[PDB]
């Protein structure tokens, strides 16, 4: 009974939620177009609340020794960032209408990101964590670098309603996702400054920003209809 379960607990309500209400909303529109944003978004939060549920239930944690100690990790949380991560990239290559080989290299890069980041935190060498952390931030630098000055080019030549809702997701996007690596850096997996039970509230209230906030601006969009 670790104490960060009640961040897991919440996490895994807020994201069955989420997803329940996408899900219902999405069933209900006959527009082709939106049924393939309300498709890749619903799937989102479906895939972090079968992630969250593991790790309440005591799954997706192992033991890494470093720093002469004992160290918890999460590794499931990777698992799910893996999927999620490229599904909120193929969103707003979507809704920009970016090229097919900007999307390739964008989820190459976020693979990885979040590959490194795995790696990192399964390392036993404690400098070597931080190896595996900074390549992982540059291939995280690297998506956001293309989200803000690539899609917001393309975006540019869409309707303004269209560029005006990209906007607020890529907003929202690289404010969430630039926290992410000092969570990391800061917390257990890194130089375990700030505790476990906290970090998970923190990664709680990122990702749920990230999936279910992120979606909600989406999917209530006029952007989003063909
Ligand atoms: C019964 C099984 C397996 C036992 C072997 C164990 C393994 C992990 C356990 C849960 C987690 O610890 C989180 C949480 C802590 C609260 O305290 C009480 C509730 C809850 C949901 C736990 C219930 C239960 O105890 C679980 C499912
Ligand atoms: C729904 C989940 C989202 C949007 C998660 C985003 C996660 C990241 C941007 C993670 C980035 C990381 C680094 C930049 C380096 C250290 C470890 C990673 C995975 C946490």
């Amino acid at each position: 009974g670790r104490p960060e379960w009640i961040w897991l607990a919440l996490g895994t309500a807020l994201m069955g939620l989420g997803t329940l209400y996408f899900l219902v909303k999405g069933m209900g529109v006959s527009d082709p177009d939106a049924k393939k944003f309300y498709a890749i978004t619903t799937l989102v939060p479906a895939i972090a609340f079968t992630m969250y549920l593991s790790m309440l239930l005591g799954y997706g944690l192992t033991m890494v020794p470093f720093g002469g100690e004992q160290n918890p990790i999460y590794w499931a949380r990777y698992a799910d960032w893996l999927f999620t991560t490229p599904l909120l990239l193929l969103d707003l290559a979507l809704l920009v209408d970016a090229d097919q080989g900007t999307i390739l290299a964008l989820v190459g890069a976020d693979g990885i990101m979040i590959g490194t980041g795995l790696v990192g935190a399964l390392t036993k060498v404690y400098s070597y964590r931080f190896v595996w952390w900074a390549i992982s931030t540059a291939a995280m630098l690297y998506v956001l670098y293309v989200l803000f000055f690539g899609f917001t080019s393309k975006a540019e030549s869409m309707r303004p309603e269209v560029a005006s809702t990209f906007k607020v997701l890529r907003n929202v996007t690289v404010v969430l996702w630039s926290a992410y690596p000092v969570v990391w850096l800061i917390g257990s997996e890194g130089a375990g400054i700030v505790p476990l039970n906290i970090e998970t509230l923190l990664f709680m209230v990122l990702d749920v920003s990230a999936k279910v906030g992120f979606g909600l601006i989406l999917l209530r969009s006029r952007a989003i209809f063909g």
